[PDB]
DNA sequence: ACGACAGATAATTTGTCACTGTACACTACGCCTTTTGTGGAGATGTCTAATATCTACGTTTTAACAGTGGCCTTATTAAATGACTTCTCAACCTTCAC
């Protein structure tokens, strides 16, 4: 809602719209459980989808920095999540429905 | 009889795929307590050499004067002066002169 944004806006061409509510986001806040269950889970950090679900080790042995994580995400959305077909498509990736 | 040949047959797992329950809806390492060894003043206590003071130690110097020691010749006679001492301090009578 910034004023800097909207400066983009009107800069860019596109225009800004408000979500109703949390599930009319769902095409960007379900790839969130996406990439958390793909691979966040994966990943020594990890620390869990809640408090009443933080694995107590997550502190204990974290190991990755940024600009490794960064690889290992920007790898899996490249290599894989572009190729992964689009779910109620099936005839194509992600990428070619782009 | 039982059980013992090769093969039937009721399981057992392997694999499909329509279905659905769920999280994504950002929202823990952070609030609060206690101990605790390190650290900064800052009042207070510690305790000396030393440069005197502060008389005395007594020790020199003076002059005053006291005592020792050397020298100093001694006689006679005269004079002047001043003194001392001693002695003395009669009295009636006779005779011849105017």
């Amino acid at each position: 809602r910034s004023n800097h944004l909207s400066q983009i806006g009107a800069q860019l061409g596109f225009v800004c719209h408000l979500r109703d509510r949390p599930s009319e986001g769902g095409v960007v806040e379900r790839p969130f459980k996406t990439l958390n269950d793909q691979l966040f889970s994966t990943l020594p950090g990890y620390t869990g989808s809640n408090v009443q679900e933080r694995p107590e080790d997550a502190e204990k042995d974290a190991r990755l920095t940024l600009r490794e994580l960064e690889q290992l995400l920007v790898r899996y959305i490249v290599d894989r999540y572009n190729q992964s077909i689009d779910a109620r498509m099936g005839d194509q990736t992600r990428f070619e429905r782009w």
